[PDB]
Order: structure tokens, then C-alpha cells, then sequence
């Protein structure tokens, strides 16, 4: 079935997506310049054909540098690489969608992106700051209009600037808003949300499957555990007893077990690593498989507790995690 050489799964719009990709979020403060570029190149050399990034990660130019270098040397052709970009909360105004995508295309120095998604369903005040706030720290929220923003996204696909359209951090309600939109042209093909053994997303996954929407698991390894977005009080995913015991069984690390778990269930995983050894380690998940019993025991680790709660925005009209799923 899935192999290092061939592991692309179908998207509802006729395109396909590599089941594993390299995540590229890294704290700008503690990340050396060029680390992303080096990592993307190593990832491609290793076998990765999917790179997940975002303009707001401040390293999209490094992602493009790496992809273009690998294409220039003949390591891969543009069609062999799948890049996902994202539209941040401060660029949801309809008239801003295309210009925002065009910026990313210029930053990457590519003609199109394979997948472009609404980064979060919440809309923030447009400007030169991703986190709009006043002297009181009070978050400057903007009226969201998902359907209108989606229509703008649709025009980008119509123009050929992006192959597939998707969303991120969208709950059932929000997905239905688009799925039931009058005159819907392009249905979302992917929903990128936190997903791993401690938060298996059973209900959202089933809902998405009913609409041929593929889930992409962000923070598939349980996050970098940065106190800014994660509670360091929670037990680390990679230290889980079962995950480590199963690792011993297959002589694989807990990270490899968790990644195999999700891809075996049809969930795309985009683990991030800027470390040579770990980039390679995370890709070695096609030489073994988990038994039905092991898959069930791993899914049973689900705590229905997420690592990324985005609690600072729980007051936004579009908060995604207030509802069950
Ligand atoms: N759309 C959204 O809202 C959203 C939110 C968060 C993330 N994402 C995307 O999802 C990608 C993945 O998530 P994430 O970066 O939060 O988390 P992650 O992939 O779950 O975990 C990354 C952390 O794990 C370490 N790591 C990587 N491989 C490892 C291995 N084999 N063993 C032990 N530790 C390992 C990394 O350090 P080293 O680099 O030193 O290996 C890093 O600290 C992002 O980079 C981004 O592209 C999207």
C-alpha cells in the first residue's frame, strides 16, 4: 500500500497529497537563519515530497529556496512537490485574499501552491501585525465572514494560483457553513487540525470522511511544547508508556509509532524537525505496520484534551474549540 516511494492519497478535487510532510513552524526567536532551508533540502533528499509552511512563520523564503534548488538540480520536478501555504487571520478581508496568496507565491518564487488554507477561522484586524492588540493587550477582533473569504479563495483556484483549497482549525459548524454555502464552487479538500494519540479527533475525522475531506494532523508529535501555546504541565506525548512499549516491539521510537498510527488511518501527518537525524527518523514509517489491536490500543490513548487550546482567543466569535467537534 503505502511506501517511501509512493505514499500519496487522493483529495476530493482530483489531486493527491503525500501522506507525510515536513512541518516548518519554528520560533523565529530561537531559530538560526537558514535552518529551515537546510531542513527542507534534507527532507527532500530523504524522500519527503510534501512541505507545510506559512508566510507568518517568517521562513517561507527559505522553503522556496530549498524547493527551487532541488528542482534545479533535478532531484524532483515541480509536480513532484506538494507545498501547503496558509492565509492568516489578518488577511481574511475578501479583497486581501488573492494579494496575500500572490505575496506567498512571490516569496516562494513559485507559480502556484498545491494547497492554500484559511489558517484559523477567526478574523483579526488587518495590518502590519499578526497579533493585533492595543495598549491594554485587548485583542483587536474583526468581523469574520467565512463564506465571503472562501469565495475569494475559490477565485484563486479559478485563476490557477493554487491546486487545492482547504481550511485549518475549523470545527463541524464552520465546515458546514462552507459545505452548505449557496453556489459553492470548490469544497474544502482538507482540514488541518491538531491530531495524535492524545487527541485522535474521532468525531471530526468521521464528519470529514463523510464529505471526502482529508484531515492533516498538525503537531502530530505532540508539539514542541512551547509554554506560549502549550501547557508544560501536561504529560509529554512521546513519553507515553504504550507508545514507547510498542516502539520497543518494532524497534521504533514513540515518534515513529505515533506517525505510523495516523497515516495508517488515512490521516496526513506533517511532523516538524530541523534536526538531520530526526528528519530521517520521522520518514522511516513505511517498513512496518501496526496490528488492528495495536491501532485500537493507541486510539484508546485519546484524552479529548488538546495541547494547542488557543485559550487567548476563546473570546473570539469564531473560536473553534468551544464546541465538542
Ligand atoms: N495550522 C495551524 O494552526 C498549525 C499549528 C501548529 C503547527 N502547524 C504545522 O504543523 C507542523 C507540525 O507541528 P508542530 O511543529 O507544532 O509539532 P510537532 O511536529 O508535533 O513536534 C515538533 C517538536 O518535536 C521535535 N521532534 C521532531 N521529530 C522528533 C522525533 N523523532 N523525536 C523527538 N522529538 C522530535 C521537534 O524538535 P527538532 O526540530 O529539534 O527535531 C520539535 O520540538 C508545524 O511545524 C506547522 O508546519 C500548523
Amino acid at each position: 500500500d503505502l511506501s517511501a516511494a509512493s505514499h500519496r492519497i487522493p483529495l476530493s478535487d482530483g489531486n493527491s497529497i503525500p501522506i507525510i510532510g515536513l512541518g516548518t513552524y519554528s520560533e523565529p526567536k530561537s531559530t538560526p537563519k537558514g535552518a529551515c532551508a537546510t531542513s527542507v533540502k534534507v527532507a527532500i533528499d530523504t524522500g519527503y515530497r510534501h512541505i507545510d509552511g506559512a508566510y507568518i512563520y517568517q521562513n517561507e523564503h527559505e522553503v522556496g529556496e530549498a524547493i527551487r534548488e532541488k528542482i534545479a538540480e533535478g532531484k524532483v520536478r515541480r509536480e513532484d512537490i506538494f507545498y501547503c501555504g496558509k492565509l492568516w487571520a489578518t488577511n481574511h478581508v475578501p479583497e486581501m485574499v488573492r494579494p496575500t496568496l500572490e505575496r506567498t507565491l512571490r516569496v516562494l518564487q513559485l507559480d502556484y501552491v498545491d494547497l492554500y488554507i484559511i489558517e484559523v477561522p477567526m478574523a483579526f484586524k488587518p495590518g502590519d501585525e499578526i497579533y493585533p492588540r492595543d495598549e491594554n493587550g485587548k485583542w483587536l477582533y474583526h468581523k469574520s465572514n467565512l463564506c465571503a473569504t472562501w469565495e475569494a479563495m475559490e477565485a484563486c483556484k479559478d485563476a490557477g494560483l493554487v491546486k487545492s483549497l482547504g481550511v485549518s482549525n475549523f470545527n463541524r459548524r464552520q465546515l458546514e457553513l462552507i459545505l452548505n454555502k449557496p453556489g459553492l464552487k470548490h469544497k474544502p479538500v482538507s482540514n488541518q487540525v491538531e491530531c495524535h494519540p492524545y487527541f485522535t479527533q474521532p468525531k471530526l475525522l468521521k464528519f470529514c470522511q463523510q464529505h471526502d475531506i482529508v484531515i492533516t494532523a498538525y503537531s502530530p508529535l505532540g508539539t514542541s511544547r512551547n509554554p506560549i501555546w502549550v501547557n508544560v504541565s501536561s504529560p509529554p506525548l512521546l513519553k507515553d508508556a504504550l507508545l514507547n512499549s510498542l516502539g520497543k516491539r518494532y524497534n521504533k521510537t514513540a515518534a515513529q509509532i505515533v506517525l505510523r498510527f495516523n497515516i495508517q488511518r488515512g490521516v496526513v501527518v506533517i511532523p516538524k524537525s530541523f534536526n538531520l537525524e530526526r528528519i530521517k527518523e520521522n520518514f522511516q514509517i513505511f517498513d512496518f505496520s501496526l496490528t488492528e489491536e495495536e491501532m485500537k490500543d493507541i486510539e484508546a490513548l485519546n484524552k479529548n484534551v488538546r495541547f494547542v487550546e488557543l485559550l487567548m482567543w476563546r473570546d473570539h466569535p469564531e473560536y473553534p474549540f468551544h464546541d465538542e467537534y
